[PDB]
């Protein structure tokens, strides 16, 4: 129970930070998204396929132009922490996708609970502009009712048939990413120590 990760769902962090987050986010979700579609058509996931209701992608790369210009692409970093999701996320999304169930879930909703907070926070405390620019991976065009959309992705987990062998490897899998996940904001906060 550190502060880095937590003082982000705030609107603490200096701005390099976030940026920082950002590009870490912006290299969780590429794999991740495109994984989800590389398995948009299997029982152990298929119930979970909501592309224009969830999908961060495009909103990060409308934003990874408002952090870190136009040459972004080979300008933004990839820290080897954000390497490691990555990986445990490419290797379930081809060869293990049934825990790729876990991913989904530790991330949108981990990232959606809190809507328009982070939004409505984030920017009225970096001077960013009040149209959203560049807190997009925090606003969904496609969620009148977020808190209800939670009932609608978390019941499409009931209809996913599953035996006990491997609902025992969606949840210490879903551990991994939540100890993917923290392992990251404590390298992003690390890897700021030293920063004239």
């Amino acid at each position: 129970n550190s502060e880095f990760m937590r003082n982000f769902q705030k609107g603490q962090v200096s701005r390099e930070g976030f940026k920082l987050v950002m590009a870490s986010l912006y290299h969780i979700y590429t794999a991740l998204e495109e994984e989800i579609e590389r398995n948009k058509q299997n029982p152990v996931y298929a119930p979970l396929y909501f592309p224009e209701e969830l999908h961060r992608r495009a909103a990060l790369e409308q934003d990874m132009a408002f952090w870190y210009g136009p040459h972004w692409q080979e300008a933004i970093p990839y820290t080897p922490a954000t390497q490691h999701y990555v990986k445990r996320l490419h290797e379930v999304g081809g060869t293990h996708p049934e825990l790729l169930v876990a991913h989904a879930y530790t991330r949108y909703l981990g990232d959606l609970s809190g809507g328009q907070v982070l939004k409505k926070i984030a920017q009225k405390a970096m001077a960013l502009p009040s149209s959203g620019e560049g807190l997009a991976f925090f606003t969904f065009p496609s969620i009148d009712n977020p808190t209800k959309f939670k009932q609608l992705y978390r019941a499409r987990m009931n209809t996913l048939e599953m035996t006990p062998e491997v609902k025992h490897r969606v949840t210490e899998e879903a551990k991994t990413a939540f100890l993917l996940n923290i392992e990251l904001f404590e390298e992003l906060q690390a890897l700021l120590t030293e920063e004239h």
